[PDB]
């Protein structure tokens, strides 16, 4: 039996794991240390969740190294994994109500957005990898003839072998979801690492691949300490590839520490400061929804949020107006109240930076038209915020807020390149959006912006059949879609002569 | 007007440009600095060559970068590319013999080989990608709908931009060319740093890229120093791929250096020790003629040579006895010679290395079979060499020696399993070949081995179709194939809302 | 309601609908017509079924259209079209007991491998298919650009809209699952046609259909005379694809139908006469068991039996032996008894051409070694027959028996070419055979037959991700696998400028 | 020696041969029948031409499956294949403005435009399907494995055989091209039959070949009667496609042969009635132009002309004014003077069906209100013609013209949905277009757009990679892009057990 901690609500009787998942047993970890998780909605600890240390990292990987070449995962037709994998997804939702509820604790997420989203992409995201694991192709290809001879060359996608991925505390279920399924889609086993200040979905999901019948070792979660465990999951001899989404300068690191052991692969998603210009041409009472939303959605916290809007000279007072009339109707308040629409930030030492961040901003001559504090009430709530007079120079303009802060530019009448480069400026690319009603503007403005996603007329509008990466400083790799597939993937060529 | 080098040999007149190619035309270095490039076959200085300092690799970067920015390059249509990928192919074959002739006296390659491989091989490259320039397509992909809203989601295939590329001195033209061939279709500009010791056909190539008429600044080329120019590239913010084939410890640093730097993609192929498994019901005859060559083939400098072969209890004697048989027939001597059949070494430090090899696998209990010294003539000759009694745990039964040492280990009637094992058991994973007429034995052990490519029944057939790259620490990221395009492209995913 | 006809039989109660379906319900047929369907154990009445006229295929088309045009399937997510086929999917595996049973009753298929086979790989179809949905991508593609300005060219994949797909006897549920699913797949809507004599597990599937929530109007089932539905619907202007697989003469006639009304597309499979070659090194039990089964499987109805083996003269004698041996081990008996495994022929007709069959065989000059008549027994019994000495110019060495008649041609030890002459030397070409332990006569011989599918070492090896279809007379176009989806899709092409 | 006609004629002297063309050798007709060709330009004979016998077409056939089955087109790389058909093109170039000439008499093509695009894109279909040859691929598949043995499923993609292909009259060397490079490209061989009106490119093209290297009976080609050619091409036992292009009921009777001799493969392009919608929201000069080359472009003799301008009511009269502005700037006359806009009709038959096309819209009630005539002078020029007041019920509303004549319907402001009805209901459906400057209204109408080939913003802008064909009653099957590979090759399922 696994112990779990109890917990009513929401309606609910929440059995919550908060242990090391190893081997396909829950345990403590060495010398039975422990941490603090904490509800961000009024700052309590909701329970005590082990501490994962080297040499249990250590078994975290002899498991996976084991599940992957001598157990079941690695013997069975690709259809089948295929059909556990379905079942996985069968199992996670019907624990759907009980996994965003838990979410909503843990990390803060407005529990109708964490059942729609946060969860309910994550279940599409196995259902989608499961329909792949008999469709991943080689190719035979025709090669030169050593006549008199003849010969046939053929490749074999293969698995990598034991993957270590290194999860967010933005979206803490729907990010593991997003590099798990490819992962074991592939016919790997892995080692999930979900970010020390969000375990509980992570833990739960683990018990889940139990009741899903996924063999033991294919998954090993070991919460923790992030330069603890990401740290040695790097270094590990038996590693082969290291999924890493998160903050840059740790990613740095990351990718050097692959380097420097066994040269593993190695995948890097770094955030970004994504750009949306807004033309007058476009539909304006659509632009400030859709605008507002590029901004605000789940509290900010999203690796793809507009971090610049640039919004054409002659709309730019009225949708700021508008932005500002539909700001003062969002409802703050505890992600599990039905109406709310705009909780808690994820922990306090962000809540901490979001606050520094707006000060900074005032500070350096940016003009403030709301927010910008916390909200007065308990937990880490954060006021959804509104800058404008931005000039390209200011800090505001260069880094990431990562939370809900609306940061505006104006531009030009009809003056396409040059708002252009202001929107190209940047050493991230990770998304960027345009909106308009013209439609060389749109076209000609997507092949000018240098990011990994161009939304044009949406934003946010991610799918799990859609890849997903930034160009240069925002890293490489894609998450979601067939090429998610090529980073878990290896191939080899097969070349007979006859 | 270009200064060149003028040599008649060959029945042909060599004119050879020696400088740096920066931005379409032949410059000094810095301080116009130079080294010496030296002929194999004698000993003797060919040639002064400019030795590339830093303000130089900045200079070829600059040059690089308007011309993909700002240059025709980046405005021609895709098929126009192509078509100047064929003229640049026209042009090589041209010049074939003047290429192959170069690359006798500055790699000691032997000229029909050469001729047929090295130049043709090359040849054949850039006309394989130039067809694939206009067949680079993007996908079209049916996301969920947001309702009552349309979607559209498609993809756009896009150069990376500024390349470096680092070859390495056993194919030097045709390592440069499945990188740059590769790269050059995708759209992108190069800098290229050939080898220290191999600069010549890399210059004589940068003169054809300018009577093909690739515009100024997409190819730019700089002999120097490894450390220098390489270092360099890694670290400069405008490059945003690395492209890199040579050893261990330096593609670790690069990749570090990359990491460090701007989080470029980067590319590793770091040669192997690759098993070669020989069965009781090979034909013999056939396998000691490719068995050899497996070794042999460009005096061994060759990344995916056999590196260590299994042969069968049974014909274990009568095999190596004909091996030796044959290789008292070898016509060792000045690569110019249509007789000849066995190069030079490529240059002094790695004959003196193969020297050390041998002596090492002697003293560790090894039976030296044949061969083992410096062949006693001028140049830099070695002895195509045999072992016999080479246990698992000896130094040359895990080291890469890149020499003409064909290394050969006993197992035992039967035991497929056990041998398999034996040959996985290395860090190393490029290559791999099985001899024998079952076709249980051929498909089963080629599921076995971790290789990148598994030759059955033949060895050395590389094709500019079929992809090539290294498993483990072999490395990743494929050269040739299509597969070699990923590593030069990036995906822009658009999705619009309508 | 549903009005069903109920029958104990194999421990369960059977309740199998009789009627026409169309528009989501069952209704009788024009007039009430109606015709019986013929238990092959026993010659008795099963029941009276529906018998579609001319007006109700026009009802079935006229419901296809609005639910292709207006219906949720036209308008639904493909994600969530993928999700009502994996449900299909699973309804089936809930009825699977039940559906052998009818298939056993219908159509004389052994209840344990109508189980495992006809319906086991009836539902791996639906699961395979329904991956698919989401995963249907079109390109976007690198045009010459029209300076001064910009184009975009992509293609979607759109549906071919209403199909008729007519499905034969020899597996009724598998072949209606195989051509259904694909369609389906792809978006399009269906009237389907069983065979007259196998009516039953497809209006089962009908009721099943119901049962998962495909929407009205996507599935309806027309049993009936084959040459009056078909005619009707091959002519029919509403109709943009035909699926046919069945005889030559109605195959051609029903081609000529699709082009002298609105040239609708068609996917023709026609039978086969499909060669088996056996060399000397096979592994000769093996040969025997797989050579059995490449004949007997489903008492031979089965358009990729081997129609001829071909045996090397040095064990030809040895294999007669043998095969004849296993021949005699062969329990014959009903279907629903666990010890039968040689049940029925499908019905009357056929049973009474398989008599003609080796009348002519005999007559002509063949050696008739056992079998060869009609099982004294009721119902339509077969005795599984082997002939040897047959000669290229015989009747029963050109014309597809599609029954237990194992048919075998000596060749001379050593004659490659000579035997792949005579195997190639029939308008038919839609499956074939080599055992051989020569990996290079193995791959030598699949490159040189002429046929849809080669085995190599195994037989009737289908899978569902394996495209399946012939070559010259025996058709074009492939069910099973990626390709299947082809035949269903069409390609539209999109060019902006801008 | 070949015989020539030899005529001095702008500026150069054209040789031009007169022959059938088989086993590459120009020869009489069976009992040397002839029949004239005629000069548009001014009626007079150009010189007399073989006219193909039935003996003659089973000769061409027998020297394709000769040349298919034991020649060198059959055992060579396909790489090498790619390579003689670079050759074609080169030579092709080398004779372009020959060619170009050539046509110019045949065809009545305006010899500016015959130079740039007839010549020049059948120049690019060579030169883009050369690079598709040694990159034509197959699979490997990951199907279910027969535990506890192995399993091993690829495809090998095979050509189809010997193919006949039948070519229109609007651009004779053009489309000869387009069929003929995709078909020599998948590794067939092919009787290609040219229109009886437009032989001369067509043979001058067999010419080169010759010069080109292709082995001698890849390429045959048969000038004369229509019924005769591709009648017994279609019933030939020996062909196994057919690529047709040209009128419904001519299409219509070839499939039919197809299917009634031995299910030969077939494709239909079958012309189309293609609807431009232009909305008042449109650049209105750009959409004149575009508008102008839309019907006029080669004289109207094109598959994809608009065959109905819908113009939104409010722009309608500015339109129609501004066109009539610029069609009496259009100059008529000689193909070869420089300063022509407008040739002559292809032949007199089909001026005359213009003449009485245009009587036929007068007499229904559309309004004529340019042109509808004969220009009075030699040859067969016809006016370049416009009608307004044209209605959804019209002949001319139904009929494609395939001559120089503007048929302009009005439609309500801000209707969307229902122009598009108006647009769908024609049973063609190979190409269409949309003019607007909206995003929301392109990429809806583009999906509602029941045709092969949507253009926004552009029009007749096709591209040698880009997919052409129709969908209804214009037939199937792709000429141009990947997928034109398709309709000319076959897939082989090989599976092993091991």
């Amino acid at each position: 039996v696994i112990n779990y901690v109890e917990k009513a609500v929401n309606k609910l009787t929440l059995q919550m794991p908060y242990q090391l998942f190893i081997g396909g047993e829950f345990v403590d970890a060495e010398g039975s240390k422990t941490y603090n998780t904490i509800n961000p909605t009024d700052g309590s600890v909701i329970c005590q969740v082990s501490l994962a240390q080297v040499s249990d990292v250590d078994k975290a990987v002899a498991a996976a190294k084991e599940a992957f070449e001598n157990g079941l995962w690695g013997k069975i037709n690709a259809r089948d994994r295929g059909r556990l994998l379905y079942r996985l997804a069968d199992v996670m939702e019907q624990h759907q109500e009980e996994l965003a509820t838990i979410e909503a604790l843990d990390a803060g997420a407005v529990y109708t957005l964490a059942l729609k989203t946060h969860v309910g992409m994550s279940i599409q995201t196995f259902r989608y990898f499961a329909g792949w694991c008999d469709k991943i192709q080689g190719a035979t290809i025709p090669i030169n003839q050593a006549r008199p001879n003849r010969n046939l060359t053929l490749t074999k996608k293969e698995p990598v072998g034991v993957c270590g991925i290194v999860i967010p505390w933005n979206y803490p279920l729907m990010m593991l979801s997003w590099k798990t399924a490819a992962c074991l889609a592939a016919g790997n086993t892995v080692v999930i690492k979900p970010a020390q200040v969000t375990p509980l979905t992570a833990l739960k999901f683990a018990e889940l691949t139990l009741k899903a019948g996924i063999p033991k070792g294919v998954v090993n979660i070991l919460p923790g300490s992030g330069s603890l465990v990401g740290q040695r999951l790097s270094d590990h001899p038996d590693v082969r590839k290291i999924g890493f989404t998160g903050s840059t300068e740790v990613g740095k690191h990351i990718m050097k520490s692959c380097a420097l052991s066994n040269v593993k692969k190695v995948s890097l998603e770094l955030g970004g400061k994504s750009p949306l210009i807004i033309f007058a041409d476009c539909d304006l009472n659509k632009a400030v929804q859709m605008g507002m939303s590029s901004v605000f959605f789940n509290k900010g916290e999203n690796a793809i949020a507009a971090g610049r809007l640039f919004v054409e000279e002659s709309i730019h007072n009225q949708f700021v107006q508008k932005v500002v009339e539909e700001v003062e109707k969002m409802k703050i308040g505890n992600p599990l109240e039905r109406d709310t629409n705009h909780g808690p930030q994820n922990h306090e030492a962000h809540l901490r930076k979001l606050v520094e961040y707006c000060q900074r901003g005032v500070k350096e001559g940016a003009t403030l038209v709301c927010g910008g504090n916390q909200v007065p009430r308990p937990g880490f709530f954060f006021q959804p915020t509104v800058f404008t007079d931005v000039e390209d120079h200011m800090y505001i303009a260069k880094e990431e807020s990562f939370g809900p802060i609306m940061i505006i530019s104006r531009f030009a009448d009809g003056d396409v390149d040059a708002v252009l480069s202001r929107a190209n400026a940047t050493e991230f690319g990770l998304a960027s959006g345009v909106f308009t009603r013209d439609i060389n503007k749109a076209l000609y403005v997507s092949d000018k912006l240098q990011a990994g996603t161009v939304f044009i007329n949406t934003y946010n509008k991610t799918d799990v059949a859609a890849p997903f990466g930034g160009f240069k400083q925002s890293g490489f790799g894609k998450d979601l879609g067939e090429a998610a597939l090529n980073e878990y993937l290896r191939i080899k060529t097969v070349t007979f002569e006859y």
